[PDB]
DNA sequence: CATTAGA
DNA sequence: TCTAATG
């Protein structure tokens, strides 16, 4: 967590590069398990040779560690940080809709900048287009104060369309977080569960609602069970318009909510942790259900949930308010 | 790890 | 169809 820091940090630094600037999925995969193990190790790596003893740790990386240990840096590292192509690859990527594949492609053509991008709006798809459009706002954080605002509206229209709707705003927000990145809306309906062969429209209904009133301002991608978008709080009595914000709406079988709800709310560790525990408690938790464990090794058969509670009761734990689901 | 776009 | 991009 800190005694093996630089290494893991230097390491990840290294792995990301392979993945991104290069297409070295394996090298990449390499640097990572390394950065992984050297991270778990209970002692200050004093030398490469030391480290090397490790699993994942080969002569290539060990070599890296002494060089880092020795001098407070790394050339490969200094070199890459300096390299313009590589710089450009890291940069275009932040564009929503821009992946590494695309990143290199653009660069190859010579589209290294923000402006490059505008000048060639044509070479961009709709997604990438919007991405480009709202580059600033997309990067910008979302004050909780806003999340309240957003969540308000969202709930109203959901209700307006059908009162049988169930929408919850999942994420760190859900968890009290003073600020969020985008808004996560897990949606459901009685009329939509495990078997009941869809009702795509169910999704379709609300999107349209959010639109009609001007909440949704763009579509990144809309499917029959998972919409991806852009929104904007109505800009007041002028002088202060609100930044475009990424939203995300997903349909859900009413018979899979709470798990997913439980799940999407995190935290990553809370999650994992509760999960660890259901295992002992003779269960299995996953984004969709909760099954009872069968000694033979495994078992199936999803227990019935009607609330975040049920899941709790099941693994006989203390109900934890989303607030304190931090870990 | 699953959904969407797209070409 | 595949393959990239989000989460
Ligand atoms: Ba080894
Ligand atoms: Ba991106
Ligand atoms: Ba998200």
């Amino acid at each position: 967590e800190t005694l093996n820091g630089g290494i893991t940090d230097m390491l990840t630094e290294l792995a990301n590069f392979e993945k991104n600037v290069s297409q070295a999925i394996h090298k990449y995969n390499a640097y990572r398990k390394a950065a992984s193990v050297i991270a778990k190790y209970p002692h200050k790596i004093k030398s490469g040779a030391e480290a090397k003893k490790l699993p994942g740790v080969g002569t290539k990386i060990a070599e890296k560690i002494d060089e880092f240990l020795a001098t407070g840096k790394l050339r490969k590292l200094e070199k890459i940080r300096q390299d313009d192509t590589s710089s450009s690859i890291n940069f275009l990527t932040r564009v929503s809709g821009i992946g590494p594949s695309a990143a290199r492609k653009f660069v190859d053509e010579g589209i290294k900048t923000l402006e490059d991008l505008r000048k060639n709006e044509d070479k961009l798809n709709h997604h990438q287009r919007i991405g480009l459009k709202y580059f600033g706002d997309f990067e910008k954080r979302i004050p909780r104060e806003e999340m309240l605002q957003m969540q308000d509206i969202v709930l109203n229209e959901v209700k307006k369309v059908d009162s049988e709707y169930i929408a919850t705003v999942c994420g760190s927000f859900r968890r009290g977080a003073e600020s969020s990145g985008d808004m996560d809306v897990l949606l459901t309906h009685p009329s939509f569960t495990s078997e009941s062969t869809k009702q795509p429209k169910l999704l379709h209904q609300v999107v349209e609602q959010l639109q009609k009133v001007h909440f949704i301002t763009d579509t990144l991608s809309k499917g029959e069970t998972k919409f991806m978008g852009v929104c904007q709080l109505p800009s007041k009595n002028d002088e202060k318009e609100y930044p475009h914000r990424r939203i995300d709406i997903r349909l859900i079988p009413k018979d899979q909510y709470y798990c997913g709800v439980l799940y999407f709310t995190g935290s990553d560790i809370f999650n994992k942790n509760m999960r660890a525990h259901a295992l002992e408690k003779g269960f299995t938790i996953n984004e969709y259900t909760i099954r009872p464990l069968g000694v033979t090794g495994v078992a199936g058969e999803p227990l019935p949930v009607d609330s975040e509670k049920d899941i709790f009761d099941y693994i006989q734990w203390k109900y934890r308010e989303p607030k304190d689901r931090s870990e």
